[PDB]
Order: C-alpha cells, then structure tokens, then sequence
RNA sequence: GGUUUAGAACGUCGUGAGACAGUUCGGUCCCUAUCUGCCGUGGGCGCUGGAGAACUGAGGGGGGCUGCUCCUAGUACGAGA
C-alpha cells in the first residue's frame, strides 16, 4: 500500500528536516521525495516552497479555523522571497534545497504506487497550512 | 447597642439590709470657636516715576490602582495534561 507523508507541526520548534528525511528512509525503509519544503520552523515558520511548482506559499499565523489567503511568491530567486521571508532565511532555503537535490528523490508516480517512495509534504494541520 | 447610677425580676449568696468580673426588661450624650491649625476668600503695603497687558519659573500640589480578553500562540517548556 502506497504512503503519502505529511510532516506535521511546523508551528513547533522541530528537528532538521534533512535529518527527518534520514529517519524516514532509514527506519521506515522507504524513499523520500520532497514536494514542499519548510522555510523556518516554530516562531520562524514562514511557509513552504513548492519544489515542483517552483513557488512559495506564505504562512499566516492563526488562521487555522478557516482556509487562509493563498499568498504566493513566484520565483525561488525572486527578490520578493527575500523581502517576504527575510534574505537570511531565504538563503537557507536556497542552501538546503541544494543539499536536498543531491540526497533525495524526484517524485515518481510508478514507484509511489509500488510503495517505494513517499511524497513528503511539510506543513501544519493546526495552522491549516500544507493540507 | 455594650458597660459603670436610680425601676423591676431570675438563678444565686446572706437571718437581713443588700450583694454577684452572673443573667434579664428599661433607662436626658451640653457648647454661638478667642488663639494655634486647616479650607476658602478679600484688604494693606511692598517690589523705588506712574501705569495697561503678556510672561519666565525658583518652588509647591495633584495624579500614580487594576481584571479580563485577543495578537504573539495552544508557540517556548512539556511524555502528556
């Protein structure tokens, strides 16, 4: 049976999402294919950058009861991602994404249906963001 | 209202008058503020020619309480709660 993976609780101070990928591949014996990627966590959760759509959905704090306003920032090197997220966090997104590409997987529909890779989504079910 | 006067009764002590830091019902609380003090409010004279305004500010006084909710965030902390 195929497995989607959702990394919940990005409102909280969490572990390194890199390390989180290791624990999922190593201990669950299944490949990880990131679809989105968190930008900051805890008090610094700013949203997720979508790897395949190449855009950035911006998290707003405490709209967990309804659906928040979908607020996108288009480019991964769009200088508005720097403005909206702070250029510091913006580069760490860029850095991590570099490492991610050298140590992860492209989502393949065939291997997902074979139960050999999981599409990993990062989000927060409480903030109603990522769902 | 209590309690300390005078009336009356109970228990109680005493032959008794009376008595009890025992109880019970009743039972006159004056003052026109001279001074100090304090709240206000004027008059005088001063401040150096006499006036009409507007000021500066040495000082002085007043004020100074706090609940609950929401954002942060059900975040940090926490196995959870």
């Amino acid at each position: 049976t195929p497995i989607l993976t959702f990394m919940n609780k990005l409102d909280r101070d969490i572990r390194d999402p890199m390390e989180l990928l290791d624990e999922v591949e190593n201990e669950l014996k299944i490949g990880c294919a990131p679809i989105t990627w968190p930008i900051g966590c805890g008090k610094l959760f700013k949203g997720v950058y979508h790897l395949y759509k190449d855009e950035t959905y911006l998290y707003q704090s405490g709209k967990g009861h309804t659906i928040q306003e979908v607020r996108i920032v288009k480019g991964l090197n769009n200088p508005d991602l720097d403005a909206a997220v702070g250029e510091d966090l913006a580069q760490q997104l860029r850095d991590e994404l570099e490492l991610v590409k050298g140590a992860s997987n492209e989502f393949d529909k065939e291997l997902f249906l074979a139960g050999e890779i999981t599409p990993v989504f990062f989000g927060t079910a409480l903030g109603n963001f990522g769902v």
